[PDB]
């Protein structure tokens, strides 16, 4: 009785802790999941949100539950100036693809010309279930409640697909 269900990786030899974007709300949204064998391959699209098309912030979030204390860095940059085009559209591609060797081979590929950007994510941890739920008290109840709500969503909460494209204030990481 180890309650496992945030981590299982012994009869599953996939990608470690679910990972994709810190999503609107305080969030976290997987981009790929455990259950995806390495080398793995899938793609997931989405929108920016204030943008048709010009920039998404890549601010990958590996962790898993809802309630925002998945917040293992696998953090980014951003795509900027993708044509001008502003709100909606719905077709910024987000392929997610890890080699086999062990490292994230993710582009976001936008369906305005094929503009894209490939990171190449190192990825080895350990982590555990309340280093997530010690994270959901200290932190998932101040952390990215106050952060990730104040400068990530504009203090609103929303969803998916609109994946907060901000265009001012560059997170100098």
């Amino acid at each position: 009785s180890i309650e496992g269900r945030v981590k299982d990786v012994l009869l599953l030899d996939v990608t470690p802790l679910s990972l994709g974007i810190e999503t609107m709300g305080g969030v976290m949204t997987t981009l790929i999941a455990k259950n995806t064998t390495i080398p793995t391959k899938h793609s997931q699209v989405f929108s920016t949100a204030e943008d048709n098309q010009s920039a998404v912030t890549i601010h990958v979030l590996q962790g898993e539950r809802k309630r925002a204390a998945d917040n293992k860095s696998l953090g980014q940059f951003n795509l900027d100036g993708i044509n001008p085009a502003p709100r909606g559209m719905p077709q910024i591609e987000v392929t997610f693809d890890i080699d086999a060797d062990g490292i994230l081979h993710v582009s976001a590929k936008d369906k305005n010309s094929g503009k894209e950007q490939k990171i190449t994510i190192k990825a080895s941890s350990g982590l555990n279930e309340d280093e997530i739920q010690k994270m959901v008290r200290d932190a998932e109840a101040n952390a990215e409640a106050d952060r990730k709500f104040e400068e990530l969503v504009q203090t609103r909460n929303q969803g998916d697909h609109l994946l907060h494209s901000t265009r001012k204030q560059v997170e100098e990481a």
